[PDB]
């Protein structure tokens, strides 16, 4: 399981790859939004700090206004011309799943992203999207279940896609579990949902355990 | 999966072809009838449109008034040499399964239609079928389930059967989803269907949250 | 299980009254547009051809614009005020669901319509509607699966609630028959979708062979 | 469990209410044809055979050829008046579920027969037909499973419905062991398929047994 | 659950009625054979037994040669006439199940034996026989399961039957608890069977390690 | 799944053969009976009928009054000398299967018929048998299931056994879907079973539909 | 559902009575062997602990070397002469049960214990024994599962038997957890179990949290 | 599926070799007591009967008043240098698996037998026994379920071990069929158990309607 | 399955290697303390115990009042320095995890331990840790479940990651048949539960039966 940390913030991005090997940094509008920089500074942190590093896909998404498949590959060309790390994200819209396949045919990594049924999660693969990021979080808070992530994996296997799946939008380490049990090829969580991940109350309790017998021991 | 188009507009068989990647065009009588021009008419511009695109299979239904297996394989034998494109589509019926054998022996690729349970699937198998078209909405219109389709998927698996299965009469994309969750090999629907099952609103309430956020930022 | 004719025109209401015994009526103001007549006609009609009628709710959806729950409360109080068969229909949002809850406590029913997830059913329930009308077939057409509808009838029952819940964008005679397996207490349907559903091939099939049986007898 | 035999010979009848205490008789224009007597007749010796009977149905399809709900309640109002043990059997068609309505309003037991599925046999239970017979035979031999027997009868108990679901077209004595296993009311069936129904090979290989020690004994 | 001997012993059915507190008592023209007193002996023993004792059944099957029902009602009538504890056994063929329902309406009661199917068990219950024997042993001794015995339960209960359940042929505990676990209402077994049941491994390991406790204890 | 004729009328095996493309014929003492010509004649017919054919087997069975292994052994080897198609038609009986154990060391193919049970099929599969038959119709008519059929494919296959499974005694085309979603080898049914297997109403609906539309249709 | 403490230590017994609500006291010839008083000393301090308590139950084994049932009824009213508290604990052994049934019909409650199947169960129930203690940590320990506890609390509860079931040799609170879901009546476990089943990490990471935030609070 | 024969007479595994083609013989000195014969006179008897015979296991257990491991492999030696085709029986307990795994390193086979658990399984299989013997008939005699069968065959299958599984205790074909459909490798019963299971009513039923039809034909 | 046995004292280490097969040794801070011995006393006699044994890891924790990654690095090389057969065990904690990287990037083999989700499991296995130890017996003690066990397996399987999990904390063989029917790699248990785990009551019954066949047999 690849673990992608869903942040715009350099000093989270800078030690997730130092301690936690994360094996990648997907963005979204509001992370960069949330990280005080203006956009295009954003990115030329991103460049050099991963300037050599390979195999370190930076999902960065294109202007969401953009309406127009031609005007989405006009904007994506130049964002990918910036870093070989820059994976182009766009919307999973008639004029986003237009433009990914444009994007795809001339060799540009696309994230076809804000994907919420495995029928919109299919097209992105029948064009050869790089990556389909379903999205969980969103569709909980409104109440609804998201078991469509299984589907989305198992229908990607039966028909042997390239396509990776990103999930996205997770907010706890049950769901990182729940999508590592359905089989998703990756990911995206914040720095701080992959930090409690890592930690449990009865590894507290056991270390006092321990470490009270260390001390009645010589 | 495959997605070929439930259409006789060339307009939408046209669209489909350069912008959803479709994948072959299936027809009936009754959308022939819905086109406006005359059937002849309709072949003829199939024909030339396709000209030389390979791997684009048109399934075209024969005189839906044809009783006899060699009335229904000299007017099949007759379409079929009209475009190396064209798929000759059969009823389900004793004269309709006789005749899909000599087609299938004559090297005439067939697509045996209105076939409503897994024992009428079987025996297009048997013969050497090119495609085998179950329908699913007819039988819910009437209140019946489709879970058919998965039998249907099974056997032809557990037998090792090179016949491709059409799932037809889709109305939604979460029949879509159900016949890829199956292991259906083509997914036959009309242009609307296609459109709508690539749209979620939680994709137009993500694209407006992600729109705000682009305008706050520098 | 009660059948709504999810209509506007007052020939389809008429024939399904009178042939088909429907328990009540549910409109949108797509149905209203599609009628021809201007709304407040609609109105007068359905007022004059039930007026004595007891117990046929007519569900009346309120201006889709309005955003405060007073102005909402002060168009559907009006609506309400011609004719005793109207319950107002209110779409299941923030203001929306505060004003069905001042409407509820003034004694005029109220449908909470657009509900899409069982959290978004709970609340109307939590607040005395008269109905709550789960869509079904808007969700399926983005690839969406539906028995969300068996949690809120399993949720309605297990907390004693009188809200009488209709599945509403039905299309078929196979979600009318999933709706009912589910306990559903209503099921709202377009005039085609209940005529197809009472109507089946083998039942043809079978009336020509006791055709052919009755004339080969004295 | 009611066992009704489906047949139209008195022999057969007399026998099986004598020893099999059979609870009612149902016939449709295919037995009457096979019966070799007249229709007529047949109707006059079963008003003889069951004259002071009471609670002994006996289903009699009307003419198979009327097609409005008019022609069908006057001939199925005649039969009525033959016998009080006579229910009139109508065609699950439009025409049919509305000359059904009008038959139980005046009073006259109705059973809308040729019922396929789950959607047609909830509107003869929404207009208090007093039975309802889902065919399981003929689906089958075309291949098509019949576990919507199973949703009729739960959901008529789900919505505490009178009419009784008379399974019919019955075969083997196991697809009587799963009408049965559903809970359906009645299960019509023919002479021979109760006889062998009644009768195990391990019953015989042990009374050979039981014939042997018997035998060996004073 | 009541418990029967499968026994024509008297020394079996003393102790087990007087420790295990037996129920009641079924004897075959095979356990009659294996007591080496003749019939009519054993007969005048288990009357004079059990002369006062009240609901302590004893099921005796007559003449297995019998082929006539009236053959069986003239023999059964003579063998419950020697005690009222007597129940007369019949075999479930056709003149066994017309033979049992004349019985039941002259008030003798029968226990249908030799029944190997659901089917076979419902026209018992279908002519109010007292009690109905569902054999288990013999069809495993062919290689085939049994869970037909839950079926006849769930059917039975299903439409309110009062004929009770014996399950035969039992050969171990486990057998004995798979008919508990179905809802039988008794089960016969010869009288090994329900002593190794009431005996387990971990019953005398235990009782050795309470043994060791005691003597190491003051 | 291959598809052999039970029956022994050569009009019928001569159809099947030429457009259903059956994969062979078994026939039983009771279909030679019923077809009129004497069994010497019947099996001389076949042998001229299917000379050259290869990969045609014909199931003969040989007399069932036949007790011993070694004139069964002496009778089949007589029948198997009339043509290379014929496989010797053995019942599952002790002094059978010590036959068919014998017949298939001297290189004769052996069809084990009559098996009613998975503990009967497996000695059949120990012994090298080409063939083992399993009943299902006979099961039913007596009210037992038969998904005992699932447990001979999967003991077959866990053991890696080259004996095939023909599925016997089927009555209708759903029992065909229920073989072949079980993965048994062969199904033998009769001429109606087979053309009845192929035809569905919705078929006929669906044809009359394209035919209204083709003759609206220039 | 009880928590009867399985000690025969009274500092135990008085701290959990007191404390935890035990709502009874099971003891073995172990636990007084470990008690290091001698038994009748530890009888005579249960009996006067607990003089006036009324419901609180203090199961006490009898000499586990008795081979007799009436040397076992002589020990156990000796025993229960002592106090009225006091359940004569008897083992499931043919002995044990016969000495259970003359203590019941006597009056003396009594808890057979050593029970490790359903079938042993059983009897216990049908002699109207008060209690019956059916052990789960000796058969785990062997590893063997225990899933025959929610089959003996069906069957109890199918059969409407007044028995208590005390699920015995419980070593953590998951498999007091296992007994409360099938439905046991009681649970006996040691003092260090029922203190552990009351302790969670995630109790002491959310204490030091709650006592962060208190401190940081005014 | 390995048969073989649990006896120590050799009438009967001499036919069962000839005639069922059983693949090997297990005894226990509860067997070669019934023999009748002396124990070195059963081996010479076995020794002498299989002497060229390969591939032909023939279980014998030792001493079982042997507690030293020392004691176990002195006795078994002797006994396995009696023939190469005896495999040494030796019981699941702390002596009987080190003397078994002593056994395996000199290459003598050895069949750990009296294993009731999968837990008393896994051990034998980690110390390299050619078989291993789980028993189920003597647990169901106690009323204990045995679907720990099934886990040992999925462990073996899991770690890939060599053991091959002999389930034991066999009583009926029933219990073989359940072997069979876990994946057991072996079933070991006796004559009768092996005679009965290939012998079915049904077999006898349809023989007899076979051999009507062949004395009513020519 | 491995079979590491989770002690500190070398008598039971040196037992469980010649006479179990033990597969390995792991060792906790308690355990070292109830050793009696010194910490680095038990690891010098460790080290020369296994000092050639190769394939022997012995799993010993670092100083569990480490909380810097650096501090944990320097302590277990000092440890990994006394022995090649010595795996470092370090704490699935923020630092632990980091230290646990570090560790394996300079070729030490860690064993993270107090694992209790398989969200702390999946972090060790993008780390290349050689052992992950999922906790079960702690978490059963507080009353929780533990089939996050088969997730973790499943997870590790499905991500082909070569981490080996060592279930710890077991208290019984049942626990050891459910890790190794999840498919577990290695189970640590203390040599009580292991010759435990060995040894059923059944065995010891059947063993007193043969015992005394065995002195009934010359």
């Amino acid at each position: 399981m690849k673990y992608f940390l869903d942040s715009a913030i350099l000093e989270e991005i800078r030690y997730a790859y130092e301690n936690w090997a994360i094996d990648g940094v997907t963005t979204n509008p509001r992370h960069i939004m949330n990280s005080g920089k203006p956009f295009l500074t954003v990115l030329d942190e991103f460049a050099s700090e991963f300037k050599g590093v390979e195999n370190f896909p930076i999902s960065v998404e294109i202007n969401p206004h953009l309406d127009n498949a031609k005007d989405m590959v006009e904007e994506g060309t130049k964002i990918a011309k910036l870093s070989s790390n820059f994976v182009i994200k766009i919307p999973c819209t008639e004029p986003g799943l237009i433009a990914a396949k444009e994007f795809e045919k001339q060799g540009i990594s696309t994230n076809v992203t804000l994907v919420f049924s495995p029928s919109q999660a299919l097209q992105p693969a029948r064009i050869g999207a790089k990556f389909v990021s379903p999205f969980v979080g969103w569709k909980e808070n409104s109440g609804d279940d998201t078991t469509y992530i299984q589907d989305i994996v198992n229908i990607y296997k039966n028909y042997n896609y390239n396509t990776e799946i990103i999930v996205a939008a997770l907010r706890n380490g049950k769901q990182i579990v729940d999508a590592a049990k359905a089989g998703a090829h990756i990911v995206t969580c914040g720095f701080d949902v992959y930090k409690e991940s890592f930690q449990h109350a009865f590894t507290d309790y056991g270390l006092n355990k321990f470490r009270n017998a260390w001390d009645n021991t010589v």
